[PDB]
């Protein structure tokens, strides 16, 4: 109706409330817009027919519910949700309006970051992860493309991760289809931290096979104890791989990558390499926890003991049960969530 207008963005038609002006593409398809009612710049993400299949529906429903009930400084905040369509029968598209950030982490990694900026970004990432974990959300797919930053280096996680290709940041547990726990997300933090330091992707696998080879080449063949945690067919392949010693963390992250002009910087190089050695651990049973990572002397300098801890998200009733639905049930669930019914 007259409340909405249409603008062409890439291959997509954006039909948005008239409050949202001067849509520009960034990086669903996502636009920056000026919200004339808030008088602030916003991001608008279009979900096209999210109910059309159960996989898209589950992810879209979960994203709507979680972005609404989650309220944390390091998780992207919901401003608005709308559909241009007037009824359940005509319902097609969902628009999620969120806080506009300046860049994704991929852009920030290409800058010549010091210990101050790196440790501050990693502290915020770990804070965001700790909050998701407290809500029973284990992400499993954290990467530079789903973390955003403002020019003052404030950081926010964009989405809530996997149900239940760029695979550079996926933990061995994810790569090899293993059991996982909360510290699956520590691997991603380690990959990003290492990349910030080295200026290149740590494990740049071209496919699933190459991804595993890049990890074991750098870090070494994992212990026999780890091999017993694999599915039989996966265990055979992994054990059949050539043996690798890997490299010491001093050889993975040499001193020349860090400033060495003071005791402070010499200490920060040591602390950075120590935390890396504890996060980039193939065997999750020997890998640092998020709590331990936050308490690490590289990271804990950013902890303010006066800051009120955000309580766990109150996910209404159990509308995030892990139950499957028909396409028609998903459509009505998503529509109700958009309309507030
Ligand atoms: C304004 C803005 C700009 C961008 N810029 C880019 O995407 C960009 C620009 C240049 C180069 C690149 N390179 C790469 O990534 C390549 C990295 C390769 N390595 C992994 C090896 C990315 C990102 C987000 C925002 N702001 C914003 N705010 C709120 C929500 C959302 C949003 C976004 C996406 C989804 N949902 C919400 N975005």
């Amino acid at each position: 109706d007259n409340n909405f207008y249409s603008v062409e963005i890439g291959d997509s038609t954006f039909t948005v409330l008239k409050r949202y002006q001067n849509l520009k593409p960034i990086g669903g398809i996502v636009c920056a817009a000026y919200d004339a009612i808030l008088e602030r710049n916003v991001a608008i993400k279009k979900l096209s027919r999210p109910f059309q299949n159960q996989t898209h529906a589950k992810r879209a429903y979960r994203e709507l519910v979680l972005m609404k009930c989650v309220n944390h400084k390091n998780i992207i905040g919901l401003l608005n949700v709308f559909t241009p369509q007037k009824s359940l029968e005509e319902f097609q598209d969902v628009y999620i309006v969120m806080e506009l950030m300046d860049a994704n982490l991929c852009q920030v990694i290409q800058m010549e970051l010091d210990h101050e900026r790196m440790s501050y970004l990693l502290y915020q990432m770990l804070c965001g992860i700790k909050h998701l974990h407290s809500a029973g959300i284990i992400h499993r797919d954290l990467k530079p493309s789903n973390i955003v930053v403002k020019s003052d280096c404030t950081l926010k996680i964009l989405d809530f991760g996997l149900a239940r290709v760029t695979r550079y940041y996926r933990a061995p547990e994810v790569i090899l289809g293993m059991g996982y726990k909360e510290n699956v997300d520590i691997w991603s933090v380690g990959c990003i931290m290492g990349e910030m330091i080295k200026g290149g992707v740590l494990f740049p696998g071209t496919d699933h096979i190459d991804q595993w080879n890049k990890v074991i080449e750098q870090l070494g063949t994992p212990c026999p104890e780890f091999m017993k945690k694999l599915q039989p067919t996966v265990r055979t392949y992994v054990e059949n791989r050539p043996k690798y010693a890997g490299y010491s963390f001093e050889k993975l992250f040499p001193d020349v990558l860090f400033p060495a002009d003071s005791e402070h910087n010499k200490l920060k190089a040591s602390q950075a390499r120590d935390l890396l050695s504890k996060m980039l651990v193939i065997d999750a049973s020997k890998r640092i926890s998020v709590d331990e990572a936050l308490q690490h002397p590289y990271i804990n300098v950013w902890y303010d003991p006066s800051e009120a801890e955000a309580p766990p998200p109150k996910i209404p009733d159990k509308q995030l049960d892990e139950r499957e639905h028909t396409i028609e049930e998903w459509k009505e669930l998503i529509y109700k969530e958009v309309m507030d019914l």
